């Protein structure tokens, strides 16, 4: 196996385990030391102000199995430190009959058992498990563990009656799934249910949703309420919070609701961030975020979605969350978004970016799979003075509209997402920053124009504001990870409203995915403006390309160019003329970003292992 | 719930958990501190000379489940001390995917992993498990753990390829069972296989048997050999050692071979005890001991058997153990006999005595289930100068015969069992000993004659030699645990060759078993003698009645009299006349025995617990 990145790649399947560990590996984001990772879990801000982040983890393997919580902490979302205990960087693992098949996703009760931070997690045991299989009651249950050392270790409650698992009865029959308990406090829901507590006897200050669905009849988000304040064993099922139809779609801007929900959460936001009012703040909006399964032909059959909801109180003392408008949290190769409260009235969200090696051709050669997205502040995005002539505006698909008194302007409201400012500040401060001159893309524009300053490696950020004519048919954007022979093209086409990532030339290595990514972007036209603007930021981090548009649209994807010099970047232009011009300003390159794991060496592989012939006998895990 | 033992018992099912803990509980033998126990396991003499005894254990429950190794140690087989660690008296428990369903029986490699004592045990996982069910490969595997602290704790090898479990492939298809690995060294088998090691490549100094059977085709004992000396991962299957037919019986003296073996072991004995020769000792005999399932209408469908075997070497470098004669290790309510080597050329055996409460009516009220038998030295019993006119002698059912040169006398050989002398010495020395005058039971004998000295509680031993006429039709024996209203009768009837325990009056409490126990006893008549003798020893220990006859026949059973004064004992006589007399001599009562657990208080209950609704969902354990 040759690792010569100045010539064409050979047969890389002949390479040994973890021989490509550093080749495509992100350096500026959250990632496990080695092996398999997927969903974020157990996210909380600790009493000292630091952030605890857990993740679904299978060390020394490159496929899912024995799924455990790996963990680390950070003071700024950006530079991280691994926990290191008796099980290395793991802090919760399968150990009891009720969770031996996997410690699935869970969330944090900040003041729980004996006042300690407490995780409510899906404990899995034997039997078919999946939305397309005939799952039985007991296979997925919900269990508690608490930490007396700020997340270095967790103590599970004992197995048995009145102890773990604490939630095991299916609330409705024939479930497709029953997992990912999301614990939260809600002055809003407490106020709404206050006149119904005689019906249910549930009066606790914590709620929990469990994600699932019903066979043949669509996804479900089940709402529970803590029965009594200060007591954590008894959780009372109120009713279904979100009910969607079998492979129902709200439209082109909204993905598809599939057959089963995963990793669903509930929050309330206002224009500044997190909202803690009871309903009295008229600017605040209730949101649900959730993954869906089997409503998509690609992207591992997975949509990470969100919806703004209006709560209605049922006669039986439960809540119906009626979808008002519905969108997509990320349009690319990411899933399993978790959100959590942070000091200063913030709600922060983070997801999992999977690889684009679905046939598992080079996974062993990597010696790892997966990374996190960047951490994102959620808020209510408000756009004022929107022109009613904005095409398709009143369809209100993933946004709401409110007319002015005179009907001549509109206020648009939607879900906002932006990278946490701690990360942006650290990235910019540690990078070599080049502020680039603005460019008019007209008849003289080449198809590709390299920036006047270039990156030095695969770790950089780009930003730019693209100003388009209201009736433009021109396309523009950014090319990244670019040499003459390999490059990844990020295009926006205002006429179609499509943001695409074309990956036909992303790599000489043909086993990686090369399909075109697509996001819809609505450019809300402002009253009196003769142009419309796309603010586009791109993070390039090893193989991750993470794109943000107008603090609204996110698209995470993967590119794995072989050649050492496939690091360049610049501007893309198509159909720009003397008449149809695209103006580009606010251009900056941040070269280098941040070393997110300063204590880790470059190669943190510990080798890979095989579970042996019994993996196939048990039939639970691939075994490698 | 009244505990007044001076009046009739009330409805004892209304009594609370462990309220009858001390009422019927043995005090002079090995028993768990509380809860469920069954099979002995992990038996070895430690480097300091003490005995380590493990047992199948489920604390705080009175039915089987989460089965673990409880453990204790003793310098003399008699007075014991519990281990006490992080899991109380447990030292191995379900903790990994491969053993989460139960840590079943296992045995000791004395110099194993890194030179430490090492247990090879049956690690069980999910799926149907049992001789009458459709078990699949993987559900029962064999795994290693080693101890660096003389049995206070055990470290399992890691899960995976080249590690645990170390034996997982079924050696033949459609097994009824695949468990209870019995590790042993055998100069005999090494010598026999020495010319075949090129065929198999197995040259290690340890052998292991695994107990099981084949569906519809009888029980099997599978022989493995350690592949290489000093290496413990690789064990090579040679072939079936013992093969018996579906519910085959060798006869009235031999129980029934059932459908499946459990807890089988292999040893070699001579007249003094254990034999370590290669075949050169002409007085030594090869033995297999084994439990059988589903060959019996009662006694939990379980026979604890043994067989003398003659080894034949197969062409494929394996051993066939051909049954020469076949007997019963204990005729009563015991099973799961394990044997192990002890210093001074001894092989010591011990089993499990279950309760006689099969409908589980008072198990919660007890707060425990089960005890061990006494520890027994095994040896080759040789009887010289046997008369050829001994009825049925030449059928050689559970014994062999060898004629003298002149054909006028016979040497009889069979399996001998006797209580270890350490226990007998301790029992006698700590007891109030009454040596009783000999008695002629004739026309003047009452049906029951109390001994001139009486026991003071339910903890005592009796011994006596009963001399019968060669053509007697009289019966005699011992009555124990006796008041006017409750008593247990132990009879020998030489005309039928039946030793019985009649339990119709054993207790006023009707939920306990009251069926008659039966053992066959051959009185080998000596040349020139005008009488035949039964030497009978009885241990009474709470509810245990353990009977030994002629260092050959053992019968363990249970009696649970309610009344406080149902402790008496004496002689039984039936059909004794002036002409048909039974002489009784060597009569002794040992009142008190020994406190086998001096550090334990009288009540070591920790309460009982319920596993909750998930027990039924998982379907593995009863849950209580
Ligand atoms: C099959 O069998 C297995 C094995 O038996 C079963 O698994 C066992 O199940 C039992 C019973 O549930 C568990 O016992 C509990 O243990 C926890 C502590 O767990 C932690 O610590 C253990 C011991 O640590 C020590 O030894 C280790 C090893 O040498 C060493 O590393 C360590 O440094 C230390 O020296 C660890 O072994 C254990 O690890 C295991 O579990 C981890 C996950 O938790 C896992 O990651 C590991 O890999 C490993 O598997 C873990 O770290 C005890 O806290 C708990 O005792 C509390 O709860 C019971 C009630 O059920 C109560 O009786 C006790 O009194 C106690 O409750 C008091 O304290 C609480 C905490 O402070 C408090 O909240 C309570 O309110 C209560 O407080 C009382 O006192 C205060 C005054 O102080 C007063 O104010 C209050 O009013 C009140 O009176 C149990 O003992 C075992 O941990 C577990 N073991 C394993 C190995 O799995 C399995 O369940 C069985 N399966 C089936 C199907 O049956
Ligand atoms: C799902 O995930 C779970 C969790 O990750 C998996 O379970 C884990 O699996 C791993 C991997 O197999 C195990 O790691 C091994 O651990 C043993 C030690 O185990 C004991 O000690 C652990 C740590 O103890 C410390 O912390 C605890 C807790 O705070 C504390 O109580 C204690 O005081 C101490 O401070 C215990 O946690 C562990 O308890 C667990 O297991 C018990 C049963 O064993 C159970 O009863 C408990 O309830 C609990 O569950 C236990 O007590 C290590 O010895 C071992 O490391 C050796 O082996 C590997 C090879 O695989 C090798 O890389 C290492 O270098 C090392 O081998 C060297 O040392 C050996 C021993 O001396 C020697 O024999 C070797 O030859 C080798 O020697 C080398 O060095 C010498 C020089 O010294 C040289 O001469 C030689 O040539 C050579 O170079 C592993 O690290 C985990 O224990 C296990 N954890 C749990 C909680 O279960 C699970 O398998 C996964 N499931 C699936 C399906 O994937
Ligand atoms: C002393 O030691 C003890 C440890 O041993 C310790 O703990 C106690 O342990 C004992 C066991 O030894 C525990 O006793 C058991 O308790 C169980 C639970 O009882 C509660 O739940 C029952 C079942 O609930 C389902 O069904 C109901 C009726 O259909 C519904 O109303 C429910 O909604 C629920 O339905 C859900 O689940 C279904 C599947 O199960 C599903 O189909 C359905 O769709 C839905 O999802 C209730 O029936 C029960 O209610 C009765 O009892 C309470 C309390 O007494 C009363 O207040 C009520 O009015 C009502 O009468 C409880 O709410 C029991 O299920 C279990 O019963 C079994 O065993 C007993 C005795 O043998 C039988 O009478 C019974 O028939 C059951 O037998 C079972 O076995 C057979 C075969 O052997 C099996 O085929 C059959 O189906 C069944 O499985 C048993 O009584 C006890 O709970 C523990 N108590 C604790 C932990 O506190 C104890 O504490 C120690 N003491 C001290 C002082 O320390
Ligand atoms: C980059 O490397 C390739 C392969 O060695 C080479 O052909 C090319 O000249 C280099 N420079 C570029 C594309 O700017
Ligand atoms: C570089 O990054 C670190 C880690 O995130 C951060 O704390 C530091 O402030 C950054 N340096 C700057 C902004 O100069
Ligand atoms: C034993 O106790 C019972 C019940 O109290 C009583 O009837 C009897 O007289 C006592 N003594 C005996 C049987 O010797
Ligand atoms: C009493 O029993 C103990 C424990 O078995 C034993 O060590 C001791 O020798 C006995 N006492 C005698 C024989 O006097
Ligand atoms: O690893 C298991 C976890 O990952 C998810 O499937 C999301 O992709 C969760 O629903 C589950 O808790
Ligand atoms: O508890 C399980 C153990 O008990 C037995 O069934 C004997 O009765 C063994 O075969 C097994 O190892
Ligand atoms: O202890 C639960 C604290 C909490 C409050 C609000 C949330 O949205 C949440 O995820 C957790
Ligand atoms: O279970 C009572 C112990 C406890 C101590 C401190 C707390 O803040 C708490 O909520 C509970
Ligand atoms: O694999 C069949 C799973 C299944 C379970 C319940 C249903 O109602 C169904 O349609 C399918
Ligand atoms: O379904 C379990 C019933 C139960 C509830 C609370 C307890 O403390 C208990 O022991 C059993
Ligand atoms: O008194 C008004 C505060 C007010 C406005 C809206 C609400 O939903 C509420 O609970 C309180
Ligand atoms: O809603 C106030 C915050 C906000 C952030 C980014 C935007 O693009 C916007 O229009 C509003
Ligand atoms: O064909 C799109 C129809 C139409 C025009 C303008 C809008 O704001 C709208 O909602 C629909
Ligand atoms: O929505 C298309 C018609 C229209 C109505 C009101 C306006 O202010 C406008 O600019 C266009
Ligand atoms: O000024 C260049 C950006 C731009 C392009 C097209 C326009 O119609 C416009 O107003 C601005
Ligand atoms: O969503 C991209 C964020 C962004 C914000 C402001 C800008 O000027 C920009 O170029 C990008
Ligand atoms: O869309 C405006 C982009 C732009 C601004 C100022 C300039 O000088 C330019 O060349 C382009
Ligand atoms: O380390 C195994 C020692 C051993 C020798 C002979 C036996 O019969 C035995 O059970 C163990
Ligand atoms: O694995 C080599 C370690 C070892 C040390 C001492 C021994 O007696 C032994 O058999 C092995
Ligand atoms: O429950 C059916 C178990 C079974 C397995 C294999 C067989 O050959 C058989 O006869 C029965
Ligand atoms: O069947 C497992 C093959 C294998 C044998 C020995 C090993 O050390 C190993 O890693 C795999
Ligand atoms: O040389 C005789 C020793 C001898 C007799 C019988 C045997 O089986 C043996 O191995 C050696
Ligand atoms: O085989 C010598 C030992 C032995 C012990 C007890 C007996 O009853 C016997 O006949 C021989
Ligand atoms: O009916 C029993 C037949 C018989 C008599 C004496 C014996 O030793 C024998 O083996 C068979
Ligand atoms: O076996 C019954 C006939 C018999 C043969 C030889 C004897 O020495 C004897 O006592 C009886
Ligand atoms: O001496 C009383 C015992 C005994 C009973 C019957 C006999 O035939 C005998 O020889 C001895
Ligand atoms: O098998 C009962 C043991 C025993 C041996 C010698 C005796 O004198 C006796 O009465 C009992
Ligand atoms: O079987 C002989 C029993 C016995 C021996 C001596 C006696 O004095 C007696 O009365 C009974």
């Amino acid at each position: 196996c040759s690792l010569d990145q100045t010539v064409a790649p050979g047969n890389l399947t002949l390479c040994g385990n973890a021989t490509l560990f550093t080749t495509f590996r992100p350096k500026a984001r959250f990632i496990a030391p080695e092996g398999w990772m997927n969903a974020p879990m157990g996210l909380y801000q600790r009493a000292d102000g630091s952030i605890h982040a857990g993740y679904q983890s299978h060390p020394k393997h490159i496929q899912w199995g024995n799924i455990s919580q790996g963990a680390a902490y950070s003071s700024d979302f950006t530079s991280w430190t691994d926990f290191n205990g008796s099980e290395g960087y793991k802090t919760i693992w399968p150990s009891q009959i009720y969770d031996i098949r996997g410690v699935f996703d869970g969330s944090i009760i900040k003041e729980g058992i004996d006042g300690y931070p407490t995780i409510l997690y899906t404990s899995t045991s034997f039997g078919p498990l999946g939305a397309t299989l005939n799952e039985a009651e007991g296979t997925e249950t919900q269990s508690l563990a608490y930490t007396t050392d700020d997340g270095a270790s967790w103590i599970k409650l004992g197995y048995g009656a009145g102890q773990n698992p604490v939630i095991y009865e299916w609330p409705e029959t024939n479930l497709t799934g029953f997992r990912d308990p999301y614990v939260f406090q809600s002055p809003r829901l407490e106020a709404l249910l206050a006149n119904t507590t005689s019906i249910t006897n549930a009066t606790g200050d914590h709620f929990a949703t469990i994600s699932g669905g019903v066979h043949g009849d669509g996804a479900r988000l089940f709402l529970y309420r803590q029965h009594t304040t200060g007591e954590f064993i008894k959780w009372t099922y109120l009713g279904p919070l979100v009910t969607t139809g079998y492979k129902e779609s709200y439209g082109e801007w909204s993905g598809n609701y599939g057959i089963n929900f995963e990793t669903a959460g509930v929050t309330r936001l206002n224009p500044a961030g997190a909202a803690w009012d009871n309903g009295s703040d008229t600017t605040a909006v209730d949101f649900v975020t959730f993954g869906t399964e089997q409503g998509r032909a690609d992207h591992q059959n997975h949509w990470p979605l969100w919806a703004a909801v209006d709560y209605e109180v049922r006669d039986n003392g439960s809540i119906e969350a009626v979808i008002a408008y519905s969108g997509v949290q990320d349009w690319g190769r990411s899933y399993a978004y978790a959100s959590f409260p942070v000091e200063g009235y913030r709600q922060v969200s983070v997801g999992w970016i999977y690889e684009d090696d679905d046939n598992v051709i080079l996974a062993k050669q990597f010696g790892y799979q997966g990374a996190f997205t960047l951490f994102r502040d959620l808020f209510v995005k408000v756009v004022e003075n929107v022109s009613p002539s904005t095409p398709g505006l009143f369809e209100q698909a993933s946004w709401s509209t409110k007319n002015s008194t005179d009907g001549m302007s509109v206020t648009v409201t939607t879900l906002g997402q932006r990278v946490v400012p701690e990360t942006l500040a650290a990235y910019k401060g540690n990078s070599t920053v080049s502020t680039l001159a603005p460019v008019m893309l007209n008849e003289s524009a080449a198809a590709y124009t390299p920036f006047s300053s270039q990156p030095t490696d695969r770790f950089y950020a780009l930003t730019g504001s693209f100003e388009f004519g209201l009736n433009t048919t021109a396309k523009a954007g950014f090319r990244v990870l670019a040499s003459e022979e390999e490059y990844t093209d990020i295009w926006f086409d205002p006429a179609s409203e499509n943001l695409t990532v074309v990956r036909t030339a992303s790599s000489l290595i043909k086993s990686f995915g090369n399909d075109t990514e697509l996001a819809k972007v609505k450019l809300y036209e402002i009253v009196g403006a003769e142009s419309k603007t796309l603010n586009l930021t791109v993070f390039v981090d090893g193989s991750v390309i993470e794109i943000y548009a107008n603090d609204e649209v996110a698209l995470s994807t993967r590119a794995y160019p072989w050649l050492a010099n496939s690091t360049g970047a610049g501007l893309l232009a198509d159909g720009t003329t003397a008449g149809d011009v695209v103006g580009v300003s606010g251009l900056e390159l941040w070269d280098g970003l941040v070393d997110a794991w300063p204590a880790r060496p470059a190669n943190t592989s510990q080798g890979l292992v095989w579970d042996g012939p019994t993996a196939a006998m048990y039939g639970l895990f691939a075994g490698y």
